[PDB]
């Protein structure tokens, strides 16, 4: 599913991401924009052989199982395919674990390079929330 901007903002809020670990909703929307362009089916292979999955490009090296990432963990206890669903529950639940891991949203290099320090509130401007 390719979400609209405000559509995804609403869904992230309903699933409890707004101000989760102190990160306002715009941070999450901005991260999703630059990770996946709001496409739940986005996948990208990493040079290390891991793959990133879904709207928040959650990596198979630590968080999900895809059966082809040697030496990796599955700390979210999910198949990576679950992160590609039109239902964002698995991606949200797993992101809550990631952002709790110690480095906050810096776990998402795209967030650090493209969202951090910016006017992230613009990403929710105009949305019915």
């Amino acid at each position: 599913k390719v979400f609209g901007r405000c559509e995804l903002a609403a869904a992230m809020k309903r699933h409890g991401l707004d101000n989760y670990r102190g990160y306002s909703l715009g941070n999450w929307v901005c991260a999703a924009k630059f990770e996946s362009n709001f496409n739940t089916q986005a996948t990208n292979r990493n040079t290390d052989g891991s793959t990133d999955y879904g709207i928040l490009q959650i990596n198979s090296r630590w968080w999900c199982n895809d059966g082809r990432t040697p030496g990796s963990r599955n700390l979210c206890n999910i198949p990576c395919s679950a992160l590609l669903s039109s239902d964002i529950t698995a991606s949200v639940n797993c992101a809550k674990k990631i952002v709790s891991d110690g480095n906050g949203m810096n776990a998402w290099v795209a967030w650090r390079n493209r969202c951090k320090g910016t006017d992230v509130q613009a990403w929710i401007r105009g949305c019915r929330l």
